[PDB]
């Protein structure tokens, strides 16, 4: 089935996020996000999903993603978490958004 076939390839998508070359910009999204340590008394009235690459791993690792489109829209939900919570100056935003790139590329060119 080409269905899983793509789910490995976004594991590879996966890897590269996680990955050493990138951790400038994407270590704010390894672990979820933990209001109370930031206090972030807040985050969780407008962030109803959250989300993060750990537990986008956790859930491909375990075959929770059905195809690859639930993948990419749980990857863009931590993007689009991070966009919705933070005003659109702030850095953790432009950390997103090179991020981001990483991913929208890189899940264009799945054969
Ligand atoms: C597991 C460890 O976790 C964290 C630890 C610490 C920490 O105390 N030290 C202290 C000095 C830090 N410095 C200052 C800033 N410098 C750009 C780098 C060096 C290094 C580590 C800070 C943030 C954490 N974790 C986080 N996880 C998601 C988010 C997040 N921070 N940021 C911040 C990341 C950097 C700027 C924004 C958010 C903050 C407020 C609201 C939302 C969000 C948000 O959207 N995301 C995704």
């Amino acid at each position: 089935g080409k269905l899983s076939e793509h789910l490995r390839y976004c594991d590879s998508i996966l890897r590269e996020m996680l990955s050493k070359k990138h951790a400038a910009y994407a270590w704010p999204f390894y672990k979820p996000v933990d209001a109370e340590a930031l206090e972030l008394h807040d985050y969780h009235d407008i962030i109803k999903h959250p989300m993060d690459l750990s537990t986008v791993k956790r859930k491909m690792d375990g075959r929770e993603y059905p195809d690859a489109q639930g993948f990419a829209a749980d990857v863009r939900l931590m993007f689009s978490n991070c966009y919705k919570y933070n005003p659109p100056d702030h850095e953790v935003v432009a950390m997103a958004r090179k991020l981001q790139d990483v991913f929208e590329m890189r899940f264009a060119k799945m054969p």
